[PDB]
């Protein structure tokens, strides 16, 4: 279950597979299989990584529908593979992939937002290898993210009965019709490579977690002690295995031997007197170096057998009545869901933008995002561990409906989904709360909420039971009938998403905070912490008024003015995360003025009023102890 | 019923109050009666012509709902009065007025895009007059245009069902809710002037018809004999009026006194030989001149007119025996600053990108225009179909008998207005109402429009054809339709539905193509068109892209040139114009193939290039 990121060192090495490819589109429903066997005929250019979709102009890849099979050979030496462990790691391939090495197939994946591998030791062959990767794009109703089997995509126009309309839309050239709001780029989105390690004994996974602080400081930069646990998993075949606790100068600070029991695992507490801990806007980061001994232990020889380093860093976060505590500290959410999205790229991983993004999180004095609405590139997370930048850790559970919760397939990839995130990335410290799923039917009559919460308490109840640091559980609800919802008032912190004066009451920022202040009054009843993951206005820039209307810069900074002022009254009322960091991709359609200009910055990361108006906001309002 | 535009000439004199006025928003329902008494106080300067909304920036005159009151003074010359029959002319005030003359009440009227008028002969005096003119704004489920009672505007996006909603929007600022997809701009959006004509008696109305066209040249620019008839009506009180039609150089080519007779009217018929006829693309205009006789003369008008007829022949469109095909679009009156105002120098430049196009004909979507665009229109050779403002009809309206008695209004009221003009070829008397679906309401429809149909043909002594323009809808249970003279379809294949997939919207419009296609009436698009925002570019264009535009009527186009029957295209829209707001309109409606600054985007440079290499006759 483990997937710790590959590393360099004395006893493992990484061999990046990224570059430009080799790739050929197939058909709607299957691929040649002559592909994985030989050299692709006639290929195409192809990046990796990236979204294949805008990486051709002379093709409309945008368009297409079903499978593309990427290639590429590689060679490496006897020398480096001899007597060791060779695994190929896909970070992510959207959404469905087959993967072949030299003729044979490795294995398949589902899940376009998590990583998978196979073990290719006796795959791999001495000189050239050829590694074929054939990529599914489709989306449907039994996939995460969902799509529509037939009909419009999500916030499609129609004229459904108009006959002719019925007909040709019978004919119609297949299409991947998404059930949720942004583009369905495909491909290797993100890196390629192969790794080492041991074969006989090597690490298979960490866990650390804070367990407990103890005297925590006024200004929560330490604590008197903190306890911390970790836990080492271990693959191969009175054995043991060190753990060094390294500070932030790189000094070894505690250290403990564990013997490894048999499914073989290593585990124990340490405890950490003057604590530094971790906090948004004051990141504090120490490392856990597992190192594995050989047989004798340290008494017989000094020699490593493996060894893997591991970032954490040491908070707690507890919800308690109307707040939400990181160190014992009132914590207020400031900032946005954003999307891995940019020209070019599409959902491919760029760290020149993760790198800016972070620049304009602080730039804003925003402390927050959510990873809406897929979980995001490891990358960025251990970026935000080290910029102190709190993270909402989202699976692709969007676009789901009542015909999703009666099918078998659905609740499997849901399940996947979570555990394979928390696996993943359960050691960020920048990680405060969990999102099972975002903008699900939940309301109605008759069986239908009853339904709802049946499919989703016992996925809420997973992500508890698979985080070991047992943080915080949410569902993000889309606007609806609150009152007949009976699942989002059961989640840890209500997290909502909220169009009042955009999809509904438009224009009119009087009626929409009226209507805001009835839902915040059903919600204050309801005694839980509360926070926006979603609010916002498409608003194109340029396009000014002295008296704003909707699209204009002016109405996007008057909609947040508006409804701050609101929240701000309301003490149980714990962050606001809006809707969107930066414009996006969409499927085309009626509302989407190339793509979602809910951003309140461009697709090009500059500034529209209303960041300047929340930035200025958001300066003035502490981390901790805002309400 | 006639409303010749004022003229001034040896008898008649105009003096124009347009200017700077006077202006104070009241209230949802009511105004004050005794602003009329004295002037306004703490006024708001605001220009006449044009539309108040646009004209204060420190207030969101967008957002009033209700009246608003203009105020001004004038003076005139004692002995310009004197014996004069003294008249206050509206070219139009949206929607409804309340006008007042030195605090009398002359009266009111209703409908926002028709002229009306008043005398004043007896409320006017000496020195400083003081004209007070109440406007009100309000629409609802009994006006035309329609306005909706509750709810949202027309292409609004809601979430009914959310409590929170449904409690705030009961308490909600009273608002217009348009049920049509243009702004409700108000105000005395055209001219205000005080005319004079004689007393005793005067020219009230006049009517020039084309009645016979004999040996029409193979070009149509001439026919060797061209039978006109005149039909003049006089108020006031062995009388005559002398008839001479003025060439256009302004030749008497031709001369007759008819005798009055007694209500009180003159008419008859003239031959004119080797007559100059007016055509899309080549106009040509004569003059009627009436002169009522007593070497003096006692009153006298100017009508312009042109030599033209005008006949749908099975699936042909026959202006002076040609078959005519239809490019262009329907337009707004709209602009910066100015709203639905009237502005002279945009009706110029308009008519001038009209040509510059190649287009031969655009629709006065969705009410009559003023006055002065179609006697442009009549010099520089377009085509025009007229159109009254009944959009945003459907079932509630058909059953209001008051609604249908605004309805003839309007249609009685343009056609009375209209009539003299060459330019216009073809009557419509709706936009996009409700017409299809099951059970009683096809034929509910039917009985409506049926007898609005026959009265825009009873009206007009021309008998032009008569249309109603159809929004997408169910054809097959549609019966009203069909049974137009020309049949006007707005369709949005491949943007509204089948979103962004044009062989879909061809193979669907294809299907509805055969449909008409056995109908066997002539067809024209009046819609057609795709949302596009100047500047955004792709390589595979996409909804809201320059290229999406070009390409959606590059495959479009082709469809109809494949169909000998459909006779015209008319896109939607000229240019980017004003609406409520909502989550579809970014800045308001930007299906213009021109900017609203009446720049031209990609489409605009396509459609040029294939409307030059199309005929005005003979194309099919
Ligand atoms: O609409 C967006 O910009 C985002 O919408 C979110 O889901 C919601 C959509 C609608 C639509 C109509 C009325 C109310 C709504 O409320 C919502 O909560 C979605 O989570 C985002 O991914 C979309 O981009
Ligand atoms: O939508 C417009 O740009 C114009 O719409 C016309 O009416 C129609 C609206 C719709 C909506 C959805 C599907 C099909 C439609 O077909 C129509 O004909 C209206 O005549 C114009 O005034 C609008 O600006």
């Amino acid at each position: 279950n483990g997937m710790l990121y590959p590393q360099s060192n004395d006893s493992r090495i990484v061999f990046p597979l990224d570059g430009v490819w080799d790739f050929r589109t197939a058909g709607e429903d299957s691929y040649p299989a002559e592909w994985a066997d030989a050299p692709l005929p006639e290929p195409l250019p192809m990046a990796v990584p990236g979204s294949y979709n805008d990486q051709n102009d002379e093709l409309n890849l945008r368009a297409h529908y079903g499978w593309v099979v990427y290639q590429r050979s590689f060679a490496v030496p006897s020398r480096l593979v001899a007597g060791q462990r060779m695994i190929l790691r896909f970070d992510a391939a959207t959404h469905a992939a087959d993967v072949y090495l030299n003729g044979q197939l490795l294995g398949s994946h589902f899940g376009g937002f998590l990583p998978f591998e196979f073990d290719v030791t006796s795959a791999l062959h001495a000189g050239e290898n050829l590694l074929t990767v054939a990529v599914d794009n489709r989306i449907g109703s039994s996939t995460l993210p969902v799509g529509n089997d037939a009909g419009t995509a999500f916030m499609g126009s129609d004229n459904a009965n108009v006959p002719a309309v019925a007909e040709a839309k019978k004919h119609a050239r297949r299409q991947n019709l998404p059930n949720f709001d942004f583009f369905n780029f495909a491909g290797l989105n993100r890196h390629v490579e192969l790794y080492t390690t041991p074969a006989d004994a090597y690490i298979a996974d960490i866990a650390i977690t804070t367990e407990r602080l103890d005297h925590i400081a006024g200004d929560a930069c330490t604590a008197a002690n903190a306890l911390i646990a970790y836990d080492v998993t271990f693959g191969g075949d009175g054995r043991q295995v060190r753990i060094s606790i390294l500070d932030g100068e790189g000094t070894v600070v505690a250290g403990v031997t564990a013997d490894i029991e048999r499914t073989a695992k290593a585990s124990g507490e340490i405890a950490i007197r003057d604590a530094k801990l971790w906090n948004p806007g004051a990141a504090y980061l120490y490392t856990a170096v597992a190192e594995l001994l050989p047989e004798g232990g340290a008494e017989s020889s000094s020699r490593i057998i493996d060894a893997y380093r591991q970032t954490f860093g040491i908070r707690t976060v507890e919800v308690s009545g109307t707040t939400f505590l990181i160190n014992g500290k009132p914590f207020y959410f400031k900032g946005f869901g954003k999307h891995e999205d940019s020209y070019f790229h599409g959902r491919g991983t760029d760290d020149v933008l993760n790198v800016k993004d972070v620049s304009l999180i602080h730039w804003l004095h925003a402390n927050s995002f959510r990873t809406s609405h897929y979980p995001y590139a490891e990358s960025m997370y251990d970026l935000c561990d080290r910029e102190g930048i709190v993270i909402i850790d989202e699976v692709p559970a969007v676009g789901m409906s009542w015909l999703q919760y009666a099918n078998p397939l659905v609740a499997e990839r849901h399940r996947e989904a979570i555990r394979g995130m928390i696996a993943r990335d359960k050691n960020h410290p920048c990680i405060v709360m969990w999102s099972i799923a975002n903008a699900p039917g939940l309301d109605g009559d008759g069986e239908r909420p009853r339904q709802a919460y049946d499919y989703f308490r016992p996925l809420y109840e997973l992500a508890h039971a698979s985080d070991p640091q047992n943080r915080p559980v949410t569902l993000v609800c889309c606007q609806n009938d609150y009152t007949t919802d009976i699942t989002e008032r059961t989640m840890d912190v209500v997290c909502i998403n909220r169009y009042y004066g955009w999809y509904n009451l438009s224009g009119d920022l009087d009626a929409a905070c009226h209507a805001l202040n009835i839902e915040l009054d059903f919600w204050e009843n309801i005694g839980k912490p509360v926070m926006f993951t979603e609010y916002g206005a498409d608003t194109i820039e340029g396009i000014h008024g002295t008296h704003g209307e909707m699209f204009s810069e002016e109405f996007q900074r008057d909609y947040y003015a508006r409804i701050n002022a609101e929240i701000d009254k309301r003490p149980w009322f714990i962050g606001e995360q809006l809707w969107n960091f930066a414009d996006f991709a969409t499927f085309q359609g009626i509302i989407r003025v190339e793509g979602n200009r809910k951003g309140i910055l461009t697709r090009d990361r500059q500034p529209k009023m209303a960041a300047h108006w929340l930035r200025e906001r958001w300066a003035g309002i502490p981390d901790y102890g805002y309400k």
